[PDB]
């Protein structure tokens, strides 16, 4: 079978950055500080 191509793998990786953004590390971790950060101190 024509295994995939080097062209269908573009479309899989294209959906990775239009679902979740590029600034993930700041935004996602800070979101947990508002929910579960303040109550534990």
């Amino acid at each position: 079978e024509p295994t995939l191509t080097p062209d269908e793998l573009w479309l899989v990786m294209e959906s990775y950055w239009k679902e979740k953004g590029f600034v993930r590390q700041h935004l996602d971790s800070y979101n947990a500080f508002i929910d579960h950060g303040l109550q534990d101190v």
